[PDB]
């Protein structure tokens, strides 16, 4: 029954001032009161003394049906839409405001209520198809090494001043994010690094955030079950860099190693370009050197002409680009490469090319990639002379884009020496039919990959671990930091890191 995290003593705001700020109007004939509002939420179970409850239309349900409960829990006022109003007329003992489309103003209302936390610290937002999480963790580690106090908001969770924050949401709505930024400022955070997804930029979830710096990794095909076309997907991410958009960051740090990045740079507010593929850019990586199985040395060249010799403590060639972007973002908030370097060398990223070491003589790691494009990239990222043979173990989710299954098999069989097709959250589907589609795609490739099908994921991990010899690479893909195997409405624990470690201890 743990309610969502709020700042302990927010400045708050008068309801009348909030109504004037966003052109909300009273539901009825009574003028908006100067009632003190100390919080805002869209979830009645998170409502508490002093809150404005946002009662909004949603999936086959309207929050107005929960407004009486929110007020009973201590909310002192309600903000709703026209539909909600007709349903709240004279039913709750609290003032009600109506707005044409409240979802579009919740972020700015929460910014006011929580004291404009994005003006108390520097917010870095990072968007792009892949690399948001790794880049964010590298930035957080660089800030800590520089003796700054960082906050991190990402897919895995939230961390504040070096401490996990389990009471915060990983995918906050706009009011939740403002509350979390205020908590961070209260706890001494001077710089927040957060992932900003195309969903968030399309659904008003980062409205009201002043972004000091925006970063762009790359774009490839993804999220087309939400965006109608690639052009809509690009346009959503462009909202972080377009000077005409209210979400535009004050400085844009853009990787130009793909077509989308080059186009983003051309229209971006106050652009800084970054390239780890040899192209001309303000920041470039050069002189990349092998540094053992889980580290890579490189030189970051800054726009002033200074060469910084650095180490990123991650495997995978594309992590040079993520580290270079992290370095440029850190510079944009006043952290030098030398100050950040100890953090870049030691950072760990949960579920993103995350190695597990139990003393074996080969590289064994877990990665989140669960779609063909990301899987192709991570397999390519692990291709290098040091890499003997490469094995990948994965499956595909039930009740998730079935059209990707053959393609995942294809991309794996084009790149890996051993492809182990197993189960990964078959959910309400026939698990054997999912594996069959992946296997068919893998077999359609002309090459020399060995294709093995093992339904049980523990057995599949075990098979790959037993197969590996000195200098080989074993990749367990598709779950990353996410624990669980869901079948027919039941979920059993299954953490790929724990299961990989157990196989390594047993077999190695
Ligand atoms: N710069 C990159 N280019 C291509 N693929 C990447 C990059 N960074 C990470 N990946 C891969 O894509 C997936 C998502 O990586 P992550 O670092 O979580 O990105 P995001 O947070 O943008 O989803 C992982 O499975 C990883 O293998
Ligand atoms: N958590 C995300 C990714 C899961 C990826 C893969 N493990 C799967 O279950 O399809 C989801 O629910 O779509
Ligand atoms: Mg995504
Ligand atoms: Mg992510
Ligand atoms: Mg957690």
């Amino acid at each position: 029954h743990m309610m969502n995290l709020r700042p302990s003593d927010p400045v708050g705001a008068s309801l009348r001032h909030l109504a004037e700020q966003v052109h909300a109007v009273p539901i009825g004939s009574v003028e908006v009161p100067d009632l003190h509002i100390s919080g805002i939420t869209l979830r009645s179970q998170d409502a508490r003394r002093g809150d404005l409850f946002a009662a909004l239309a949603g999936a086959s349900a309207h929050g107005a049906d929960h407004a009486a409960d929110a007020v009973a829990r201590g909310a002192v006022a309600v903000l709703t839409d026209s539909a909600g109003a007709t349903r709240l007329d004279g039913t709750v003992p609290a003032p009600v405001l109506v707005h044409p489309n409240p979802r579009t103003v919740l972020g700015e209302l929460a910014a006011t209520v929580y004291g404009r936390p994005a003006d108390r610290l520097r917010v870095i937002g990072i968007t792009g198809t892949s690399g948001k999480t790794t880049t964010a963790y590298l930035v957080e580690a660089g800030l800590r090494a520089a003796d700054r106090v960082p906050g991190l908001i990402g897919t895995v969770g939230v961390r504040i001043d070096g401490m996990d924050e389990p009471s915060a949401l990983t995918t906050p709505e706009a009011p939740d994010l403002q509350a979390l930024l205020a908590v961070m400022a209260d706890r001494g955070v001077d710089t927040v690094v957060m992932e900003v997804s195309s969903h968030a930029l399309s659904l008003h979830r980062v409205d009201g955030v002043r972004f000091a710096v925006g970063g762009f990794t790359n774009l490839s095909r993804d999220h087309l079950d939400f965006h109608p076309t690639m052009a809509d997907y690009f346009a959503a991410k462009a909202r972080l860099f377009d000077p005409q958009a209210p979400t535009c960051a004050e400085r844009s740090v853009i990787c130009i190693d793909d077509e989308a990045g080059r186009a983003m740079l051309a229209g971006a507010h106050r652009p800084v370009s970054v390239s780890a593929t040899g192209q001309r850019a303000d920041w470039v990586a050069e002189d990349v050197r092998f540094a053992g199985p889980t580290a890579q040395d490189f030189t970051a060249v800054d726009p002033a002409g200074v060469r910084h010799r650095l180490r990123v403590g991650l495997p995978g060639r594309f992590n040079i680009a993520n580290c270079l972007l992290a370095v440029a973002l850190l510079d944009a908030v006043g952290v030098s490469p030398a100050q950040a370097a100890p953090g870049l060398r030691t950072a760990t990223v949960p579920g993103r090319l995350e190695p597990v070491d139990r003393g074996q003589d080969f590289l064994a790691l877990v990665d989140y990639a669960h779609k063909p494009g990301a899987l192709s990239a991570v397999l390519d990222s692990l291709r290098a002379s040091a890499t003997g043979r490469l094995a990948v173990v994965f499956g595909a989710g039930g009740n998730r884009d079935p059209g990707k299954r053959e393609e995942m098999g294809r991309v794996a069989a084009e790149r890996a020496d051993l492809v182990v097709v197993t189960d990964d959250n078959p959910r309400d589907e026939d698990p054997a039919a999912i594996r069959a589609a992946i296997v068919a795609g893998a077999k359609s490739v002309a090459g020399q990959a060995q294709i093995v099908e093992i339904a049980d994921r523990r057995e599949a991990i075990d098979h790959a671990v037993r197969w590996a010899g000195a200098g080989d690479v074993v990749l367990i893909a598709g779950k990353g930091h996410e624990s669980g195997q869901t079948r027919g409405g039941q979920t059993r624990p299954f953490d790929d890191r724990a299961e990989l470690a157990a196989a390594l201890v047993a077999r190695t």
